[PDB]
DNA sequence: AAAAAAAAAA
DNA sequence: TTTTTTTTTTTTTTT
């Protein structure tokens, strides 16, 4: 008998892989007998004990076959096909509302009776990094429509800030919950081709600490950052396509995705300036160092930087009437799941907390 | 039964994929059935809608393939060919009838009865557009004209006037209609001659924002691009053949594109001044200042700077007997669709409020 | 009769071989007949005696093989596939717990009764090692935790120090305990694409000797290697995916490694030490020097800067404990054994033969 | 019938090649009748007449084949897959006593009744080289034992000294004795990585006639081979495994050769002389001079290069102890053959001429 | 009936063919028959009409191919593995000694009935050549010996000085004579390596005009050429074995050619110049540019720079017992027709003509 | 352009 | 399953 090649795309499809190696690696696992595999009695990962049985007997031909690389290639090739179906066709609240509703499955997981976190726990970082910024949830709320209604020219925000001071923690929170990519534009130009390339079908991309001119003077150190970004107008401003090269592919032609350029106190030129819509300074506040220091967790399970932790202050801080409508099911019981966990009296004092610097949890 | 490789070339030659991944996405979504997909029964997007239903067979054995991107790669190679043959082999006045009719499918998209967008504000775009210069469709009719006819030395028009007089608006709307591309000649002449390679095989090319040397005198910041681009005699006059050097790539000869220079008010030495056959005076209108910041929604779904609106204001002003016979059908359609969703009186109404600096559409 | 290509790939997992002329090396000395052969009589290498019998019959049909190099490049994608599951599925721990697992199976062969180590100067190692840093079992436990504890900007240890201070040599010894990758940064910004693709799903990197900018008049030779890591910021910190590069492969996107970077005594901005929770200060030790020319089998057998003398170290200084539960079982019965061959007279000489800088053996 | 592609390794094995055409031509050779064959019948390639008797069969049918390339290339994988094989699995004696059998096998070739050449010019050889260091028998073991301990920071020797000194003379030597690959580290940054990537799985490395800074005092023209090295501090220290680079290929991690560096009194950075264990000060002779023009077979048979020289060198002054044990049943054939062709008389009467400056066969 | 792939590389063998597009071109025009082909009838070039009726039966099959360039690609993989063969494995006497076979075998088509010159202008070329250079035959009788020996170090030629002195007519000569490639070492740095991968497998290089600094106070434009050529030492040395890198190919191992460098009057440095065996000192003579230029037809024939015209002043002025024994028999009859054709008389006449600055012919 | 890695033919 | 044909990148160029 033979290996079906589509049972592998099926897969592929159903656990959203689009890495050639980790999917041979898993589907090779599941060679094994089901009634006896350790993997599916303990329940370690849902990518294994869903789907072993099923694909069991397509995995056993599979473990014999001599082209097993070439069969997981177009599996691969099948997932990146309708993530740019739909990076093309789709429009961009579902975009949004699509991201959600994975981070609200992998949410009910974690917290679940099979879970490993505390919401406790995650809510003190949502009452931390809301002490971040003057009214941040409206703050947050206003950048997620920025990035859906995507205008043109005024699609990119401006991080500006000390060291330590939290640009990286909320622009890699925003990167998870809008769902993007980071890039790195310190490097020659000529090397930027496939990093711009990475923004291909993505949502945000985030610009990291992009290095300017004139900071000797402050011991920051100069670099290509600026000058790389102040040649790619053409890209931040949206006015036309740009076209984005990546290997075994055609390089396709997109408007390139908006996003976060989070950057020192280097001096931006007037050129650079005209193409951000707002400017957060950052800056560091002398509390919130000791409520980190004294509540280890948010930094271990990495909270503070989390999405799932920003998707939850917006459940907590916007109306239900924000969400999109075919989230809006899911939302209310999530609120409702809050509600049943979480004074408002709780909530007051930790975070009353944070603002003395005190352990959060105290 | 076989998977017809001709019918992948057929879905992409009447869709036009440039690319592996879209093709490939795309056919795979018609392997389910017709007879409840909901995306036919929806009509949102429609290369899929239009061409589901014959494709279904092919498709569902196409599934199966285990040669599906050789398949694609070939269907691709086949709207690339037709491409190359066309570049070599088509005059101008189709390569722009072709871009023309293109975008009467985009409108015909647009304005739909499946529809998303409202003709009111588009024709609010053609009025602030059109009040922007005295006749302003002549300028656009003669603009084309040129392009078109690539007469050598008639060749290139002159934008100038203080900041914010709306040069760049008005370029970046023929580079749509007539397709082009955007070029910086103020770089050193060094980076100058990687910078000339971004005109291979465009319509069209605009000279952005050339920073004039002596202007400073008047605070117009000064820089070399003028004096650059005065030394690109034979690129301006279209005579001979010039060799251009897109980076990584081997020389290719053609004769440069036709196109727009946009600049402040410096001075200009008189052999360059002798190489533009129109110069537009741009000048910023009190009351067109003051209608943007009333009219505001122009800005945001970017109607003001798009083809579509220019192309809205050739069929509303100009004659059928201008346009090329193949689209001149298209065009009698259009002409009464405009006329009987506007009475002239709601047009004038709406150029006169502009002209009052007035905001509303009424 | 046909070769099988799973046992070969059999072969490749059991060996965990990742190089393609490795496999193919070894599994071709497998064609010849068992019965007779010298490097099984001989039991020089365990990757040969241990396989060799069950492989013969398989060998010799790939010895007449025309796929060879095919055969063995998926038996390697099997090995490569099987890291990045496990990359992806195990904690951080595990992995870790892992490592330890393989280099108590090395140890187990290299001080068995075939082994051809000596336990008592490798405890001299221990003794030497001992001796470099203040309390260096609590730096060591330390640093494991802090790699274990993938903390981000929490994530990188700087060792710094003058010339043979002792800065290689520990990042060497915890290299191998950790497992990992070191990396050249001072290499031109360009081509370092493909060294940073080295740290793809390692458990460290360790940055080595990295050069910097001034300092030239204490005779030290400036260098690219500080501005080059000054760049890259968002590999140090690990808030963010970063995307890394292999030939042929597509981008693989990870949080980069955490580890160690050492140098010599340049000015490290301010930026790039806000990247490091821990600098470790390297003293040059005369006694140590003088102790290396009277104990040369420190160096000759290259204990020092191996991975078992820190494992040996913990074992001896560590409550079990603080080693992972499945490990414990195994190192009790390390404590014994060590506990038997030295007691801590034996040690206690050592160290002060160390800090007499005597033979350590003496 | 078919051809063996086991035949094609089986010879590609027994000659050593690394070369797809050198095998594709040799092999072709084997096509035409042995019984007529002038090669055969010269024997004038040992590499040619040990072979063609037993390979003339498949040779034929190898001459019609149309996959030749396809062929070589598997019998060249095979010998580079045993190389690798041989550098991870031999100890480091093993790999110089078996490239000692090489040398030894070579020239019982030389000095054998079909051989070209006579000991007696190549023990005059040996003469003129033990006139060039003190003690240079010493310091050729001392050499030998350097690169087989690999003891790491203490593996590099200085060779320095002016024009025409005798560096790169006893550099050709070692290297041609120990086996190995020269570098030109001169060449800058970006082309030095596949430089370096010759030195995979190598057994020394010579980094030939480096050049310093600040020699102009000297009339030695500077350039940037002192400065390319200590960007390297990395590779000669040998503690870490760097990652070596040759084209197409990823990365190979592994511990750079040992070796030599060779420059002309250029000042060395005290960071660069720390990886240096012994430097050799080389001063020119006035008198090896006058003596190598009077005995001009030593330049033209290239036998002061020689690692044969050297080898014979070994022979004469170093006990038979101190040869692995393998190969001291032929170090004694060749000790009695040397006695028996030279007496002592002949060759201390050999270094009086050299020390006069007179033709060493006089 | 099957295409001989046998026949193709007997083709591209006998015509030494190593270009593919050349051989696919060469063979498809066998195709038309071969009793009414033009080009056979005409004898225009002997690589068809010696060929073409032998190969017709089998180019017809190759017609009607789809694999002719698969074809082609092994017939020059052949020619190639030739020629690396007996670069490896011939004494460069016997090279020279083919490559004046294969002149000779250009001579008997350029002087027989079928050819195109007048051995009394080649003659007039012998003479003005013999006018260039004192005792000039002798001069290029030691270069031959000189490239045949390949002394390390003592294997270079300089050619010294001012413009038009006949440094190039005289090195393009010995490099037709030899075989060999020129170079142009005045490049910027990093560029260098694909020049000095041309001396791959060649006999000879030509480094022409290389140019130095401080020549300006004499009007010599300063470059780069004498300083990248000090990075090469080790190529000029031939000592050792050169990593030689051609574009997209990995680095062959050799020892670099011996050759010419020819310079104007910059000054030396004395590390280059020790590379250097013999300096020629070449002047402007008026007599010559006189001569030139009443007897054009060896400027307009490439008389005077042609191996052509220095083997027969070989043939001339050279004993027979000079000559490789091989070639002693060929040229015995190239005496024999010279001295037919020529009296000494003519010779002497053509010297004292040239002697004057009257035309040779006069 | 040539090779290394990968896919189609019979 | 045996054998031959195909895609694609890297490298190079660029900085
Ligand atoms: N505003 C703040 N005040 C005090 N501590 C903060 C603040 N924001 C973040 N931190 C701490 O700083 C660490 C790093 O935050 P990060 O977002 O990387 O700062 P940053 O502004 O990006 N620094 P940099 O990347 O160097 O410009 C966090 O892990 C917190 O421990
Ligand atoms: N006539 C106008 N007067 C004032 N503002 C205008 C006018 N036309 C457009 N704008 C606004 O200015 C921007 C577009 O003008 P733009 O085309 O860039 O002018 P320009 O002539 O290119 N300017 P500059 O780059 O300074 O030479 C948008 O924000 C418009 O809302
Ligand atoms: N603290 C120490 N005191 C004295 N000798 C030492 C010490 N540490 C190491 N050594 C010796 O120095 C050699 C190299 O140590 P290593 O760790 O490479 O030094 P380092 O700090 O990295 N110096 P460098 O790499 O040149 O900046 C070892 O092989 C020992 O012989
Ligand atoms: N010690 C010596 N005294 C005199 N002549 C020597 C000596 N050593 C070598 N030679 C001669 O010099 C030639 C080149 O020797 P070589 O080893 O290349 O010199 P070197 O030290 O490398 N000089 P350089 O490479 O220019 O810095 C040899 O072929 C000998 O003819
Ligand atoms: N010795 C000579 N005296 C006078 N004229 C000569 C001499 N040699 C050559 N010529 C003429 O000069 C022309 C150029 O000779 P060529 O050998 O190219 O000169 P060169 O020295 O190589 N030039 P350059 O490389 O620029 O310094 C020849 O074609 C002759 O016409
Ligand atoms: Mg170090
Ligand atoms: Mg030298
Ligand atoms: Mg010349």
């Amino acid at each position: 008998k033979q290996v079906s090649w589509k049972l592998v795309t099926e897969y592929a499809m159903e656990t959203k892989c689009d890495d050639v190696l980790l999917l041979l690696g898993m589907y090779l696992e599941f060679q094994y007998s089901f009634e006896m595999c350790l993997k599916c009695i303990k329940k370690e990962q849902p990518s294994h004990y869903k789907y072993h049985e099923k694909h069991y007997a397509n995995a056993a031909i599979f473990a014999d076959s001599k082209n097993q690389k070439t069969i997981c290639q177009q599996a691969v090739d099948t997932v990146l096909a309708k993530k740019r179906v739909d990076s093309l066709q789709l429009t961009r609240e579902q975009m949004l509302t699509n991201r959600f509703n994975d981070l609200l499955d992998r949410m009910d997981i974690m917290f679940g009776s099979t879970g490993s976190a505390d919401i406790e726990e995650w809510m003190a970082g949502v009452a931390w990094l809301h002490c971040l910024l003057p009214k941040m949830d409206s703050v947050v709320y206003d950048f997620l429509k920025c990035m859906v209604y995507n205008i043109p020219k005024k699609r990119y925000w401006l991080f500006k800030g000390p060291i330590d001071s939290g640009k990286t923690t909320l622009a890699a929170a925003l990167l998870e919950l809008c769902g993007g990519k980071a890039l790195n534009v310190n490097l020659p130009l000529d090397r930027l081709n496939f990093e711009l390339g990475v923004a291909i079908d993505q949502f945000l991309v985030v610009f990291e600490d992009v290095k300017g001119t004139g900071g000797e003077s402050r011991d920051l150190p100069s670099g290509q950052g600026i000058n790389n970004l102040d040649n790619l107008r053409d890209y931040l401003d949206g006015s036309v396509k740009v076209n984005l090269e990546k290997k075994h592919l055609n390089k396709r032609t997109q408007i390139f995705p908006p996003g976060i350029v989070t950057m020192n106190e280097y001096s931006v030129p007037k050129t650079l300036q005209a193409r951000f819509v707002k400017q957060i300074d950052f800056r560091p506040k002398d509390y919130l160092k000791h409520c980190l220091e004294r509540s280890e967790f948010l930094l271990e399970k990495r909270i503070i930087q989390s999405g799932i932790a920003l998707l939850l202050m917006l459940i907590w801080y916007r109306p239900v009437a924000e969400f999109a409508q075919s989230i809006q099911s899911r939302i209310v019981e999530w609120k409702e799941r809050l509600d049943k966990e979480f004074s408002l009296s709780v909530y007051q004092k930790m975070k009353f907390n944070v603002a003395m610097g005190i352990g959060v949890l105290d």
